[PDB]
């Protein structure tokens, strides 16, 4: 399966990493990319956004439609093990390293040190800093799905999921 040009149009630069447009109102992001101390994102002010963080997982709703070229997406909380997922990681200079990934377990797990609440995978035939907040995604039937956004790696990669 071959992520086409739309589904990489909504991985989007955000803070120090990328996030990821579920929907015309709905981005996803791991936590530690956000920027903190801002009282606005995509130009919306933070009282017309519905945030929910935990594990670092970031989910935002927004009360305007900010992609409303895109179809809403499935949002899932990982994926069943063994599912080869994809990773869309875009660089900086604007190169596109879809990274393919044969997930494992879902669990809470500690990294450097902070709970995250993820899934793990491993590299098939990696990640650097800059990429977190990436998605994982795979298609099921007609439909991609998201599953979660990247986190953190060792070979092993793990995204952080919603609880």
């Amino acid at each position: 399966h071959m992520a086409p040009p739309t589904l990489w149009s909504r991985v989007t630069k955000f803070g120090s990493g990328w996030g990821f447009w579920v929907s015309p109102t709905v981005f996803i992001t791991t936590t530690h990319v956000v920027p903190t101390g801002v009282k606005e994102f995509f130009g919306e002010p933070l009282s017309s956004i519905a945030i929910h963080q935990a594990g670092e997982f970031t989910q935002f709703r927004f009360s305007k439609k900010m992609r409303p070229d895109l179809t809403g997406m499935v949002l899932e909380e990982g994926c069943p093990e063994g599912t080869v997922c994809s990773v869309l990681i875009k660089r900086d200079s604007g190169e596109l390293l879809p990274l393919a990934v044969r997930m494992g377990a879902i669990a809470s797990m500690r990294i450097q040190g902070r709970l995250v609440h993820g899934q793990s995978g491993m590299l098939l035939t990696g990640t650097i800093p800059g990429d977190c907040g990436a998605p994982y995604v795979h298609k099921r039937g007609n439909d991609w799905v998201v599953c979660g956004v990247h986190a953190a790696a060792t070979n092993t990669v793990v995204c952080a999921v919603q609880a």
